[PDB]
C-alpha cells in the first residue's frame, strides 16, 4: 500500500488520467490550428507555465514577506520579494513612491479588494459603462437586476462614450461627477480602442476629491514596453490582470502610491494611506494564503516584460493592429472611434445589415475566435451590433502585418457568408440562424473552406508553450 | 526581431529566469529535507502539477459549460464538466440532489460568494469564533476593528466552545440563535480537532429557518475516503478548499442542494434555491474568467481521491495522528479538547513554561515546519500558547507511525532546547530570545546536529511531484 | 378691510366646523363619565392647552435660539430658551453637565434621532423585547417581518424578562450583550411594573464601551417629582415623551451629557460628544421647523412639574397604585412581578380562565378604559392573557385612597361578567363572545348596572381642562 | 392638597405661567405690526387653534380607525375618518383611486415615511437641488458632510435649474435619471417660482420605472382651490405640510394611489402597492400615537379649504404675487425666471450690486420679514445673492394688490438704504456692514424712515386668530 500511493503521486498525467491528458492535447491542437483574435487572450511562455506547475503550490504562506504566520517560508519570501521588486521595476516605479501587492488571485477580485480597502460599503464609484467597453468588476446593473456584486456592495454610476465620436465623453463624465460625488473613479476598459486621457481623469478626480483607479488589465504589457502612455503618471491605484496584454500567469497586481502625498496649507505632511488598507483587504480581508506557484510564474513574466524582445513584440502588437484597422476600413467596415491606439478594434456591423451574434457563430465554426460586442447605436444590449478583435495572441505566434491583412480578408469572407446565411435564414431568432447554418450544406461547404484556409495559414506559425513534434494530434 | 521572440516564448525556465529556477530548486530541497508539520499543507501529485502548468491557462471561458460568452470552449467545457462529474462522484452525491461550482479561486472567496448569493448585504450569519478554532471567512471583530471583510458586508455573531470540554456548546448556540435570528449558520473550523454533530445543527437551522453551510476545508479528503461522517448528510451548502486534505491544486468548490426540498402544507412542492444564485454570485457576481488550468488539475486530483490508494492514505493520516497524540502524551504534553478525531494535534504549551513563538523559531532552525497557534487559555492574540501540527504532508511521502514517533521525539528535543534558550535569555520579550538563540556557539551546535538528524530521517522518503535525480541541490 | 375671507379666519369653531366642535364635546363627556386606566394616558392642564392653541404655531423658526434661518424669532427664542432652562431645572440638572433638545415631535422620532445622531446605519442596538414590556421605537421584528423602522435602518436584538420572577433578566442581558456587541443599550419600558436597575445598566455599558440611553417616557413625571430613582444618575442620553406621566403636551425631549466625560484612567482628556450630533440629527437631519406652540405648552408643563402640588400628585400616583394592587390581590388576582414600584399593574388573568381581549371588551362596554397585555405563559401575541391598568389619569382628577378600591371592585365585576358571557358563548372566537355580549339581554342588564356605577362614581370628580357647566353633553 | 393640583390643572395661562403668557402677547404684537413676506408662513384660523388646543390631545389611539390597539376611540375614530374624507374631498380625489394618511407629524418626517415605505435602505432618490429651490427632506450633502438624514439612509442625487432661464432643466434630469437609475423622483420645491411640468416628470418616471412623489407643501392651498394644475393628475404619491399655503395646523398628509393600476397586457389585473406600505411605515414603523388634537385642527382646515371664500383667497394670493412681481420688475429688480406662476418671487439682488444677507438685515430692522436665498449663479452659498418673498401671510390679513405695490415700494426703500450702508462700509465683510448700519445715526433714523411706515400700514389690517382689543401690547 505504502509505495503504491507514492508512485500514484509521481505518475505522469498521461498514465493516471488519459481523458484530461487527451483534453489538453485537443486544446493544444485547437490553439495551433486556430486564429485567436480575442484581445483578452494570449499565449503564455513555457517558462511561466513551468513555474506555475512547480511545487511552489505546496507552501502555505499566510501574510507578507518578513511578517508571515507560518514558518519555512525563506524561499517563498525570496520569490515574493523578487516578484514585488520586478513588478515595480517593469513599470519604472520608485519603490518609496509606489508599492505593489502581487497576492491578488485575478482581476475581478483585485478591483473588489481595492474598493473594500479604500471605500466604506455603499460609497460611490464611477466607471465606464459595460456596453461602452467597461468590465463587470467596475459595477453593472440593468433596468431589472444587479449583475456585478460591486453594484450590490457599492453604489455605481456609469460614464458613457460620445455616441457620435466613439471616444469617452469627458464633458458628460465631469458633469455627472459633480452631481454624483463619487469617492473613486475607474479609468479602465476591456472593449475600448483608444488611450485614456489620464490627465483629464486626474483633474476631474482631484476637483471631486476622488481616488483615481486605473484598470490597465487590457494594456499592461503595452505600458511595460513604453509604447502607450503609463497610467502611473496620474493614477493613485493601478490594478491589472497578469494574463492578458502582459502575457504572464492568471493572476492580478495592485499598485498604490505610498510615502508623502504633499505638504498641506498648514505645513504638515499628508502621507498616502493606501498600502496598509489594500494589503489588509487582500489578506486577511478577502483572500487566505497566496498561490506561490502563480507568484513564481508572475515573477518570470515580469523579468520577460523588461527585455528588448518584449518591447519588439508589443510595438509589433501596435503596428499589426494599425494595419488590421486599415485593412478592415478599406474592405468597407465601420470601426467605433474609426481606428485604434492599441491592441484591439471594435467593428460596428450595423451598416452591413447583420449583428455580432451571427458573425461570431460563423467565425467560430471557421476556427476564428472573436466575441460579439455592443456598439454605439444599439437599441438593446442583448442584441450586439458589433464584433471585437485583437492582435496579441497571433502576434505572440509571430504574425506580422501582411498576416493580419490575410486575417482581415478571411473575416470579410466570414461576414459575407454570415449575410448569406441570414438571407436564407428560415426565421429571425439566433436558433433559426444556426438551424439554417447547419441545415444547408452550401454554407457548411463555405465554412469548411474558410476554416481550411485559416488552419493552413495558422499551422505555418510556431506553437507557444509546447513543441509541434511531441503533440498527439498532428493531422 | 521577426522570429527572435518565439524562441524566448518556448525556452525552458532554467534558461529563462535562473534566479526563480534556483529559488524553486531551494524549495524542492527544503520539502525533501524537511519535517512538514503545517496541517493546512500537503504534497500535490505530478499529474495535477502537469495539468496546472498546461496551456489550459490560455483560454478565456467566462460563464459555464454550454453557456459561455466566448466561443472555442469545446475542450474547456469537456474539462469543467469532467471536474463537476468527478467532484460529485468523490463525495457520493446524487447529481439530481447536489450541484457543484468548481470555478471559485480559493476558500475565503468561496464562502463570500455563498453569502453574496444567499444573503442581502447586512443580513445575519452565525459562525464558530476565531480564537476557539474558526476561519477568517466566518467573520471576526475585536473591541477595535473589523479584520475579515465578511463582518464589513454582513452582520456576524459567533458561537463559542464549552471552555472546560473543548467541544462546541450546542445550547448557548441555540439560545443565542433564537435571539440573533441568523439567516445562515456556518459549521466548520481550522484549529478544531473534533468532528461536528451535523444532526443537531440541522435541527437548530430548521428551527430558526436558517441555511446550513458546512466548511469542510480541513477534512475534505477525510470525507471523500468515507473515514468520517459526510457533512452532505445534513448540510444545505458545502464549501471546501481543494489544496489541503483533498490533496489537489489551490482552489475551492461550492456544493449546493438542488431539486425537491419538501412539500409545503398547501400541497405544493418547494424546490431548493441555491444553484442559480451561487453560480451567478461566482460569475458574473465576484469573479471573471475561470482558471481552466486549476480546474483541469482539480479534475485529476478528484479522480485520484476516489481510488483505494487514496482511502489507504487518509486512514494512514488518521492512524499517524492517533500515534502522534499518544507519543506526545508519553512525553507529557497537553492536547486541547483532550485528544484528536482527525489529522491535526494542537499542543497546549502554556503549562510547559514556553509560548508558540520561541518553539516555532527553533523548529524552523531545525527544518521542522510547524506554526504558532492560540489555544483556549492564552493571554492575547500575538502571544501564542500552542503549536499546531499535522500528519497529511509527511504521510504523503510514506511516513508510517513509528516515523511520527521519531518526529515527536525530535519535536520534544526542539521544545527542550527552546526552554534551555528562554531560561538563559537575559530579557523576557521574543527579541532577547532570538538574540541569544544565534549568538551562542553551544545552542547553535545542538541546533545544527538536530537539523542533521531531521535531514537524515527526512531524505530517506521519496520526493513527491519530482525526481530526486535531477535535483540541482543534492546535499 | 379689503377682504372676502378673514370673516372665516376669526370666527370661532362655531359654525366654521359644527361636526368637529361636536366630536370634541362628545370626547369631553367621555373623559368626564369614564374610568381612564390606560397607564400612558393623562389629562393635560388648561394652561398647557391654551399655549398649544396659541399663534406661536404661525412662526417658522428652523434652527436653534440665536442660530436660526429666519428673522423675527426674538420671542420664539425666548420661549425655547425658557423651555430648555425649565427642562434642565425640572430634573435637577447642572446646565454645564447636561443639555436638552425640546424640538423632537414625539417619543418614537426622539429615539430615532438619538440613533441617527450617535450610530452609523446598521450599527447595533439592544432594548427590552416588545411583548415583555418594551416599545416599538426600540426595535421590533417577528419571525417573518420587520415591524419598527428602527429594525430596518439599525440592527436590533432584544433582552427578555425572567418569566419566573417578572423582573428584567439582567444576567442573560449581560451575556447576550457580550456576544452581540451593541453600540447602544436602551433602558426603557411601557408595560413594566418595576423600576430599572440603572446602576447595573451603567456597568454593562461601561464593560461593552456602549451608550446608555434611558427612555423614561412612562416615569418622567415620577422622576421630575423625585419619587423614583432618576435615570440621569447613570444614563449618557435620556429621552422622554412630554405627554404621559409628565402631563404636558404631546412632544418629546432629548437630554444628553456635555462637557468633560472623565480625566480617564488611561491618558487624554475625553469630552462628551453628543450635543452637536443630537442637535444636528433633529435639525437639519430629520425634522424641519419646530412646533413653537407645542414648545410653549411644554414650557408651561415643565414650570408646573417643579411645584409642590405636582410632587403631591406624583406621590399620590404611586400610593394609589400600591393600594390598587393590594385591592386586586385581596380579590384573588395575580399581578406580573407580584406587585408594582410605579404607576401601573399588569393583571395575569390566566388563573381566572379568561383572556385579556374578552375582559377589555366588557370593561370598554362599561366605560372602563384598560388594554389587553401579554403575560408570561401566553402562547402568542394574538391572544393576550392579561390586563394593564394605571393611576395617573384618574389621580389627575383627584382619585385618592379608597377610589382605586372602587376601581378594583368594578374591574372585578367586569371580569366576573366576562366569565359569564364566555360561558354562554356558542363559539370559541372573540366574534362569538362580542355577539353574545351585545345580543344576549341577560348580560345587557348587568352591563348597564356596572356602566351606571362607573359613571355615577367618575362624574363626581372635577373635569380637567374644561368646565362641567359648558358641556353640550352634560347628561 | 388634592384641591391644589386640581386647581393648578384648571387655572388659565395668564395665572399659571405669566412669563409664557407674556411671550405669546409679545408675538401677537409682532404678528400685528409687521410685513410677513416669508412665503412658507401664514396665519392660522382661530377655529383650527381651538381644535388644536382641545382635550383631543389626551387620547392615545395607536393604529387606524376601526383597527386601534386601545379602546374608547369611538370619537377619535370619527374625527380621523372625517379628516380623511375631507382631505380627499378638498383635492377632488376619487376615494377608490386615492387614499390619505393624516397621522404624519410634519413635512420632513412625512417624506421620510414615504421613502421608508417604498424603498429599501440605500435605494436611490432624485430631487431638486437645495440651492436651486429644493428642500432638505429630499436629501442634501456638501463636499464634506451629509446634511439631511435622507442622504444618510438613502442615496440621493440632485437635478438643477437651467441657470439662465430659472426653470427646471428637464432634459438634464432625464439624462441624469438614465445614468443614476432612481427608484423615486421628487417633484417639489420650497423657493421655486414656477409650476412643475408634472406630465414631463410622469414621462421620465414611466421610462425609468420610478415612483413620482409630488411634494406640494408650498402650493397645497393653491391646488385645493384649483387655481394651479393639481399634481394628483400625475403623481403616484403626494406629500404636503398642513401649515403653509393650506393654512391649517402644523402637521402633514400623505396621499397615495390605491386600487387598479393597469392590466399587465398578459391578462392579469395589477394593483397599486402604496397604501399598506405607507400606513405601516407611519405606524408602527416610525411614529407612535397620533396627535388627535392636530388631526381635529386639520379637519377644520380642510373644511375651510372647500369654501368659496377660501378659493377667493388663493386667487388673491396668485393675483397679489403677479402684481408684486410686476412692481418689482418696473422698479428694476431681477426675478429668477423673470416672474412667477405661484405665491412667491425670488429676487436676484446681485444685479443691483448687493447680496441677500445685507438686504435681509436692513429689512428685518424695519419689520419686513423676508429671507436670504441662493439664486442660481451664486459663487457658493453662505453669502447668498437673493431675497425670497411671498404673498400668503399678508393676503390672509387682507392685503389686496395696491397693498403689495406699497410692499414693493418699502422693500425697494430698504434695499436702497442697504446700498447706502454698503457705500459707507469701511470693509467688505458682513460685520463692518452691521457696524456701519447700527453706529451711524443717519442710517439708524432712516431705518425708522420705514418700520414706522411699515408698522402703520400693517396696523390698519385685521389681526388673524386674536382680537385687537384683548391684546396686551397695543401701544
Ligand atoms: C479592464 C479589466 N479589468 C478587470 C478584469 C478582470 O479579469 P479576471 O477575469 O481575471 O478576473 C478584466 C478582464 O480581464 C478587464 O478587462
Ligand atoms: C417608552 C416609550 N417610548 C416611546 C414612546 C412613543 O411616544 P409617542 O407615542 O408620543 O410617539 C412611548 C409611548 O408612550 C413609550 O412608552
Ligand atoms: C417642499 C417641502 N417639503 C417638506 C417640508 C417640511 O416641513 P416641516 O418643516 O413641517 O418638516 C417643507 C417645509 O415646509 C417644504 O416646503
Amino acid at each position: 500500500s505504502r509505495v503504491k500511493w507514492t508512485k500514484q503521486l509521481n505518475a505522469p498525467l498521461e498514465e493516471i488520467d488519459p481523458e484530461i491528458a487527451d483534453i489538453i492535447e485537443l486544446e493544444k491542437a485547437r490553439q495551433w490550428k486556430g486564429f485567436e483574435l480575442i484581445p483578452s487572450e494570449n499565449f503564455t511562455s513555457l517558462s511561466v507555465m513551468q513555474a506555475v506547475g512547480s511545487v511552489m503550490t505546496n507552501k502555505y504562506s499566510e501574510g507578507y514577506p518578513g511578517a508571515r504566520y507560518y514558518g519555512g517560508n525563506e524561499y517563498i519570501d525570496m520569490a515574493e520579494r523578487l516578484c514585488q521588486k520586478r513588478a515595480l521595476e517593469a513599470f519604472n516605479l520608485d519603490p518609496s513612491k509606489w508599492g505593489v501587492n502581487v497576492q491578488s488571485l485575478s482581476g475581478s477580485p483585485a478591483n473588489f479588494q481595492v474598493y473594500t480597502a479604500l471605500l466604506k460599503p455603499h460609497e460611490r464609484i464611477m466607471a465606464l459603462d459595460l456596453p461602452h467597453g467597461g468590465h463587470l468588476s467596475h459595477g453593472y446593473q440593468t433596468d431589472t437586476k444587479k449583475i456585478s456584486a460591486v453594484s450590490i456592495f457599492f453604489e455605481t454610476m456609469p460614464y458613457r462614450l460620445d455616441e457620435s465620436t466613439g471616444y469617452i465623453d469627458y464633458e458628460q463624465m465631469e458633469k455627472s461627477a459633480v452631481l454624483f460625488r463619487p469617492k473613486l473613479i475607474v479609468a479602465g476598459a476591456s472593449a475600448y480602442a483608444r488611450v485614456y486621457d489620464y490627465a483629464r481623469m486626474r483633474k476631474v478626480c482631484d476637483k471631486q476629491k476622488a481616488i483615481l483607479l486605473a484598470d490597465m488589465a487590457h494594456i499592461s504589457g503595452l505600458v511595460a514596453a513604453g509604447v502607450v502612455p503609463s497610467p502611473f503618471e496620474y493614477a493613485d491605484v493601478v490594478t491589472t490582470t497578469t494574463h492578458k496584454s502582459l502575457r504572464g500567469p492568471r493572476g492580478a497586481m495592485i499598485f498604490f502610491r505610498k510615502g508623502l502625498k504633499e505638504i498641506n496649507k498648514k505645513g504638515e505632511e499628508v502621507m498616502y494611506d493606501f498600502e496598509d488598507k489594500i494589503n489588509q483587504a487582500v489578506f486577511p480581508g478577502l483572500q487566505g494564503g497566496p498561490h506561490n506557484h502563480t507568484i513564481a510564474g508572475l515573477a518570470v513574466a515580469l523579468k520577460q516584460a523588461t527585455t528588448p524582445e518584449y518591447k519588439a513584440y508589443q510595438e509589433q502588437v501596435l503596428a499589426n493592429c494599425k494595419r488590421f484597422s486599415q485593412s478592415l476600413i478599406e474592405r468597407g467596415y465601420s470601426l467605433v472611434s474609426g481606428g485604434t491606439d492599441n491592441h484591439l478594434v471594435l467593428v460596428n456591423l450595423r451598416d452591413k445589415g447583420i449583428d455580432g451574434s451571427r458573425v461570431e457563430k460563423v467565425m467560430e465554426l471557421a476556427h476564428i475566435a472573436a466575441n460579439k460586442n455592443t456598439v454605439p447605436g444599439d437599441v438593446s444590449a442583448m442584441v450586439p451590433g458589433g464584433i471585437r478583435m485583437g492582435t496579441p495572441a497571433l502576434t505572440s505566434r509571430g504574425f506580422l502585418e501582411e498576416d493580419f491583412v490575410k486575417v482581415a480578408e478571411l473575416f470579410d469572407a466570414s461576414v459575407k457568408l454570415a449575410l448569406k446565411i441570414k438571407a436564407a435564414s428560415s426565421g429571425t431568432k439566433l436558433k433559426d440562424f444556426v438551424a439554417t447554418m447547419n441545415g444547408d450544406e452550401k454554407f457548411q461547404s463555405e465554412i469548411k473552406k474558410i476554416r481550411g484556409e485559416v488552419e493552413e495559414y495558422a499551422k505555418q506559425f510556431p506553437t507557444i508553450g509546447f513543441e509541434k513534434e511531441t503533440m498527439k494530434y498532428k493531422n
